[PDB]
């Protein structure tokens, strides 16, 4: 699996060049795992993955939750690699042959695909948690071994790190803004995205430091 | 929104001299282009510009927004400065995730599609099952765009009933995928076209094709 430094993913929604760069940069020495996502890459364009490439000593995921049909997820999927992105994070629920689209794309192009299961935000209820249980059984049967789950539910991540296994990979969002514990979120997966806590503090490296310093036994 | 001949184009193609070119040679026949990532990631979303300065075509950014709340905003928000028309949102994360497109929506006078049930097979396993909820929760919250399955005109007709015949509906899955133009209008106020078209040999011919055989519609 990857090497996160210490288990932390940074989450680089800010949507200005100048001021993503900034944070990313201030937080370098803690973090060697960056998230980017729509937020910025529709704001600055693919070229910004790059550019990170270039500035950090950075491994880029690109969090696209790519939810089409089969034959618009294989196109999304080499665009994103083709741009330099080492993962790319895909919806589960449209189903197996839209995952396994993207899976194949992967294995083609050297890269790797993360299956979100469950959300972290309140909505993730209605209809997507009654799902969730079942899509990740549906990547462990596709070989998927990389996992998204929600740090604001424990009890839904610790279910879905069963049913994955402890070999599998698996990173939470939701920790820090949305209410999850670094600590607790660790218990389960293994690493812990964060963005606002970090990006929107006054002191980004000061900010990332006291995480790491919550969770230094582990 | 008012779709010359009920024909959406879904333009696909990932280089910008094809996408340009196919879209000036069938702009004759529409006036509606649904531009997704695979042009967007490909292109820029400067793209989505030049096509309003090269066809003045009113753009829908099928980016199916399926992220959170705070995300969803920021991705509405970069997709209309960008001059989307409208964007298209998956209603399978839920109503809050919704909500958020639909505030940004409103600020910038652009319109929310909600993707309630998708037309390719996988769309068996978990999205059809909550299609119907879904479609409700999007009368609940006042959408009144909507996109659902050529491939499965049953599913098509239930999602009509549903929201009703005032609500627009666009549909996908027309050629390629198997969906018939006629049998998708008899239900859907236009029908979403890609491979058929950009695809053909000569995307005019094919795009007049199907025009010819929806005339009586
Ligand atoms: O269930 C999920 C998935 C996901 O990727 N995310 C993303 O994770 C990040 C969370 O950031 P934040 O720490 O709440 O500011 C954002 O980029 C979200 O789009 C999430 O919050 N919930
Ligand atoms: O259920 C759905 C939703 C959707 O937007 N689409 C999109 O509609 C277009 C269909 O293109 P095509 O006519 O099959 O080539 C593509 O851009 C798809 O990503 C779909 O095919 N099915």
């Amino acid at each position: 699996v990857m090497d996160v430094m210490n288990r932390l993913i940074l989450a680089m929604d800010l949507m200005n060049r100048d001021d993503a760069l900034r944070v990313t940069g201030e937080v370098r020495e803690y973090i060697d795992t960056v998230k980017i996502g729509y937020p910025l890459v529709l704001s600055e364009g693919m070229d910004i993955i790059a550019e990170f490439r270039k500035r950090f000593g950075c491994r880029i995921i690109a969090d696209f939750k790519v939810a089409d049909i089969p034959e618009t997820n294989e196109k999304i999927c080499r665009a994103t690699f083709k741009a330099g992105a080492d993962a790319i994070i895909v919806h589960g629920f449209p189903g197996a042959d839209s995952v396994r689209a993207c899976l194949n794309v992967a294995e083609e192009m050297g890269r790797e695909v993360f299956l979100l299961t469950e959300m972290s935000h309140p909505g993730a209820e209605m209809f997507i948690q009654g799902a969730a249980d079942e899509i990740a059984r549906m990547g462990v049967d596709l070989g998927v071994k990389n996992y998204v789950g929600p740090s604001t539910r424990p009890e839904r991540l610790s279910r879905l790190r069963e049913i994955i296994g402890q070999d599998s990979f698996l990173i939470s969002p939701g920790v820090g803004a949305q209410g999850g514990d670094p600590g607790e979120t660790l218990r389960f997966a293994d690493a812990a995205i964060v963005g606002r806590s970090i990006y929107l503090a006054d002191n980004p490296a000061a900010a990332a430091a006291g995480i790491i310093e919550s969770i230094k036994d582990l």
